[PDB]
């Protein structure tokens, strides 16, 4: 729904100063602390303050482990999600290993676990890699730790013929029925800010109410899960039968039977015991409980974070992750500012995945959460403004003032109050007499206090100096400041306003400067006071 | 030796020239660009250039992985010695690995290897890491892996019964003998810059000269070794004896004989064979080729290298490493410059172990070699700067000009060509007529193309403004700057040369700056050019 925003007047400029004590910026390159009235588009001006991001060359070395920023793991620094899962997977082989670890054949011998690759892909948002390096079975690499091996019920053994000169059966092994019912293990998800855990049996009322088993290391990107009922069967032997018989005259000893085994005291072949090992097949069924390794790309970052304060000029610049050379600038990149140094991003170095949101206060990094830019946003500017607005709360209400037939701004960035698209968030704001600007000039504007002050209201005509526009954000009504006078060069030539900042009632103005041949100038510099209400 | 070096006159200022354009140094903070008369110590200096290195906190994970620079690797970055070593113990246990491996009883079971603890260590020169995440046998995590277990000779194999239904011996593997014994494989010494390898049987005259066994891994840290000999005993049987016997009549089967083994074919008793497992000691010798992963801490280090040039102030920063927040300012540095941000640098964030030697130009990292300091220096500056000059041709050669009775400074600094200590460079050269000056006066001197130009030569009375050293280089003789129209303020008040450099036959200075107060105000910088020959 449009509304209507009359021109209450125009604001006379109370002051003007030329700012000279300041570094020499190209008007070929851009000024290094006011943002150029075409970037509106990437903040949430609050100053004369300007941020630049430049993403470092990288490889498979530039990682990020996985450590999500839950309630219970404040700590970490991750913000998109991530559920990997998979099973250990029953066969002859796994079953071996899985054998020979219980019943301690063989303490090195481990099965393998079968990630699900599409829960490791992550729908790309961000593609997950696991950690080989973390743990090997043997020459075999992997990314996953079988931590705790759990029988369900107690390992059975196998008995075996009576000691003969005891009588007493011994134990063995049982052994493994090669095409035996091999059974995979349940679904094994990791978990990354709290322990796997199990029930506690007598729950009511004995506290606690569940058991942790294995703990993660998020810092480490180290997840932890349980993979249940693993089972193979194998082939159990058990004794059997009695004895007696009677043999005599001039010996002491019989015979008879068939598959049947006898032994007879060594010490004393009267006292003898006869039976069979018959063989019976067994379920055998283990809980066991893994970690897995996983990890994210996270091409470095630099970030340039200057603004003019105390007459100035303050540059600051930061490094996250180890920087090496610059591969370009970040893809996206909006700013939230205050105008002293103090500044909320979110950086994402390409049209999709990892992306940091960053707190900043000059060169100092407050803190960083990663989020991913879901491919699905099409690497499209406007796509990935809505979704950062819903997942940060963050949008660049400096962009968004606009020339047509006459001066428009959507509700939301002239309230500057909420990020999110929403009811009447895009009711249009239409100033009244304010027609004979020019279709082509730029808009970079800054909310504050009760004025949505945008820079850059420009005129077809050379005569005609640069406004600056200052939108009540009730929409009650709007007014010009026109400096032209702080504008003017020659007699009949004006500089344009080419950067624009607001702060403290003060305007700042940046003007490109060229020779007559067309060759870049350091650019012209102004702070300028309008007399507001 | 002494060297009386006469004055031979005074250079008269040809210009003076206020540097305004340029950003505030509080005088209490000290010039970001100009090097100061009391920094002569950390340079070997070539213009208005100033460099500053802070180290960033660190922990365990800021790893520098053992990547020697060598001929055959001239891609690494380490120039530090480190030579570890250590061997397979041989007994019961690893015994007992090795041979279920070597006979593919288990190929998850390997044998640990036993590291020189003092080798490791390195004599803190610098202490080392051994990366146990590299590799685990079983539970055991381990920063050795065994790549090629090689037989010495052919595995011997133990006969059997022969078969029932064949006649016909089988095989099964030897026993170990848990009391036989035990033989450590030699020394095994790790390699990073070129492959293990063992000399061409049939060498001359059939190339190669030698065969590559294993490679190491530089880039990651990962050497190569070869641990020889490693033996132990086992038990082998072997077969026997022959057969006949002669049973008849109602039968035609025989009895007697002890020990022995008889063997009648199931399909035809008559065809049959006799004999006994015989046991034979024997030696079982296999050469092990294996890996090891090391490292050492690396604490990631910030420069800022800035410098005036096109009458500006050109401002630079750089980070190697992990940067995240300062832990402190640099233990040790000393600095090259050409004057144009072009910068050699040795720094040393403590004051023994893990150094980088730098090539920078602006805010570009040129080339890292890291060095090492050995604990021997005691972390004094006075050894380490003769350690650096002979490791990496740096001495800080615009530290050294003096005043007691007179000025004097040592050949070394004076010509400034040869940083390393020798003869005659010590010999000191002796400045005449430079008695006046006070004793308390700082000096930070550049050495270009024929002169020394020193700055900071002052007086005891405030009357007398500071003056500027040219000597020399051949020890012919010295002039004198008297800058002091250039220093004058107020009436009888003099600024007085802080900050000095000195660059294309044109002095910058820099004047310390106070209010009535004490309270620190903006440096003053000047540029003045003295009227050379
Ligand atoms: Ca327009
Ligand atoms: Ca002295």
């Amino acid at each position: 729904a449009n509304f209507n925003v009359p021109k209450l007047g125009v604001f006379p400029v109370a002051a003007v100063f030329d700012i000279d004590n300041v570094p020499e910026d190209s008007s070929a390159t851009g000024s290094r602390w006011l943002p150029s009235i075409y970037q509106g588009g990437n903040y949430w001006g609050g100053g004369p303050q300007a941020l630049h991001a430049q993403v470092s060359n990288f490889d498979s070395s530039n990682r990020l482990p996985y450590n999500p920023r839950t309630e219970n793991n404040p700590a970490g620094n991750c913000a998109f999600a991530f559920n990997p899962f998979g099973q250990y997977i029953s066969n002859i082989s796994s079953a071996q290993s899985v054998h020979r670890r219980i019943y301690g054949i063989d303490l090195n011998d481990e099965p393998l676990f079968s990630p699900n690759a599409a829960s490791i892909t992550n729908g790309g948002n961000p593609t997950m890699s696991q950690d080989t390096g973390y743990h090997n079975i043997g020459p075999i690499n992997t990314a996953y730790k079988a931590e705790i091996f759990r029988p369900v019920n107690p390992l059975p053994m196998s008995d075996t013929a009576p000691d003969p000169e005891t009588l007493e059966p011994g134990q063995t092994e049982p052994l493994i029925k090669s095409d035996g019912v091999y059974s995979n293990s349940g679904i094994a998800s990791f978990i990354f800010d709290r322990p796997v855990t199990e029930p506690n049996p007598n729950w009511p009322p004995l506290p606690p109410p569940v058991i942790p088993i294995i703990y993660p290391t998020p810092a480490l990107g180290i997840g932890a899960a349980a993979a249940y009922g693993f089972g193979y069967q194998v082939t159990v032997y058990r004794w059997e039968e009695i004895p007696v018989e009677f043999l005599n005259p001039e010996g002491s000893p019989c015979a008879y039977e068939a598959g049947i085994i006898l032994v007879r005291q060594t010490s004393n072949p009267m006292n003898a015991v006869a039976g069979r090992l018959v063989p019976y097949v067994e379920d055998i069924a283990v809980d066991i409980f893994l970690t897995g390794k996983f990890f994210t790309l996270n091409p470095p970052l630099r970030i340039t974070n200057n603004y003019f304060a105390d007459d100035e000029v303050k540059e600051n610049t930061v490094t996250i992750g180890n920087y090496t050379t610059t591969l370009s600038s970040a893809y996206y990149a909006v700013y939230k500012t205050d105008g002293y140094g103090g500044a909320t991003c979110f950086i994402a170095s390409g049209g999709a995945g990892i992306s940091a949101l960053v707190q900043l206060q000059d060169n100092s990094v407050l803190d960083v959460l990663y989020y991913s830019l879901p491919l699905s946003l099409g690497g499209s500017k406007a796509a990935i403004d809505e979704w950062v607005a819903n997942n940060c709360g963050l949008f660049p209400m400096s962009g968004g003032l606009d020339k047509t037939t006459l001066l428009e701004i959507p509700r939301r960035q002239l309230e500057a109050i909420n990020p999110q698209d929403g009811p009447g968030q895009y009711d249009l704001f239409i100033l009244d007499d304010s027609g004979a600007y020019a279709s082509f000039s730029s808009f970079i504007g800054y909310p504050e206090a009760a004025y949505y002050v945008a820079g850059a209201a420009t005129f077809m005509d050379v005569e005609n100096p640069d406004e600056i526009i200052f939108i009540l954000r009730n929409g009650a009504g709007w007014y010009a400041c026109e400096i032209g006078d702080a504008l003017k060069i020659a007699d009949d030539e004006f500089d344009s306003v080419d950067y624009f900042a607001y702060r403290g009632g003060v305007m700042f103005i940046g003007s490109a400067r060229y020779t007559e041949g067309g060759d870049p100038l350091p650019i012209k510099y102004r702070a300028i006071i309008p007399g507001l209400p």
